[PDB]
DNA sequence: CAAGGCACATGACAACGGTGTTCAGTGCCGCGTTGCCCGATACCCCCTACCCGTAGTTGACTGGCATCCGGGCGCCGGGTCGCC
């Protein structure tokens, strides 16, 4: 990385090539903007209908959980949260609560 | 002419009429919370073409590789040699 770059002096190919792990913050503040209206908008359905949509999609914690796997902290069965699920994502499916959404992708 | 005797109706007397109520029970027939039964997918198993580490190869075969310049200036600073 430090050869001449073909120039005497003044540069050095380790200062050419950009890098990848920077956040461009762009991208990093998109992001937030989005879950912030996705929050706002899961906010606007029931809380109940709110806290099992999170649940299941891990939403405040990286690793999503299993049907069963909430109907354990919330004592619902296995059936249930599926149920209460697919109609969440019926309502959510609305184009009402999908707009909002629908630019972020 | 006054008193005593018989008709019809009359102050109450309950019990039917008929309807809308008090409980009360149990459903009737609309909305909800959890039983099925499966089906798939993560977790054990064996071996095998290849990757990676180590062991040898008995004519002899005994000192490399250098650098090499047109700055240029200018100073500091000390070391080495000279003076004596």
């Amino acid at each position: 990385l430090h050869t001449p770059l073909g120039e005497d002096g003044d540069s050095e190919f380790g200062d050419l090539i950009e890098d990848s792990e920077a956040v461009v913050p762009a991208d990093a503040v998109s992001f937030t903007l989005l879950q912030e209206q996705l929050h706002s908008v899961l906010d606007t359905l029931s809380e109940r209908e709110a806290g099992v949509v999170s649940m299941r999609f891990g939403l405040t914690d990286g690793q999503p959980k299993t049907l069963d796997e909430i109907g354990k902290v919330y004592g619902v069965t296995r059936e249930r949260i599926r149920q209460i699920e697919s109609k969440t994502m019926s309502k959510l499916r609305h184009p009402s609560r999908s707009q909002v959404l629908r630019d972020y992708l």
